[PDB]
């Protein structure tokens, strides 16, 4: 008995949490075959949840620098049976308390193959000027 | 039979979208899958569901949607969904009206093959202000 909100707030509560305490572990979210488009620390592209796990541990330091503010967020249901999730987030990148950019971020979440969990299997993210 | 690219579609799909949009959003409905979800501007925003309720948005709105003047700074695209046959597309860009004001706008789509893979159909659009 969850809805489509309870779940999409569970995850980028975590996701986002995860990434500023340690991005080398955000990974994990990732199913293993997971697509990351991603603006470089211009953007990466990056496939399979080894690569995308170098990427977050290559800019750690990065990562953990930028705060994510959520002003927008919207999400669907998509994908075979409507089972997988959309989701679009839009906000502000803040370095140490000031506005640095804009973001944009998509993820489709993938349910597991055995439950109640989700995998990212893809996330697009672009910071853009202000 | 092939050499055709994700941006290859991506541009070919974008570009007929909005030439649509511009001088027919009567007929914008027939891009979507009979069951594709909007989540668009309220003209805060609307949610619909259904080939036949995106197009009484797209009519009743007919005015404004086609009078609308647009330019893409992003596009990013993935495959995704059942078998990688899916495309997820996020752009972002510019928006207004004949008259007054610049609105930053993120939009994404996904695609999925018709039954016969004829086109690709939207199952999922959604569009926000920033």
């Amino acid at each position: 008995g969850v809805t489509v909100q309870d779940i999409c707030f569970a995850f980028l509560q975590n996701y986002y949490e995860r990434m500023r305490t340690d991005p080398s572990k955000l990974a994990y979210f990732y199913a293993s075959t997971a697509e990351l488009t991603h603006t470089n620390y211009p953007t990466v592209k990056v496939t399979g949840r080894e690569n995308i796990n170098k990427f977050f541990s290559r800019n750690d330091a990065k990562v953990r620098s930028l705060k994510l503010k959520l002003d927008t967020i919207d999400f669907q249901y998509t994908g075979h049976l409507h089972k997988s999730i959309l989701i679009m987030a839009t906000g502000e990148m803040f370095w140490t308390g000031t506005p640095v950019y804009k973001f944009c971020q998509t993820f489709i979440l993938l349910p597991s193959s055995n439950g109640s969990t989700f995998d990212i299997t893809n996330d697009i993210i672009r910071f853009i000027s202000n």
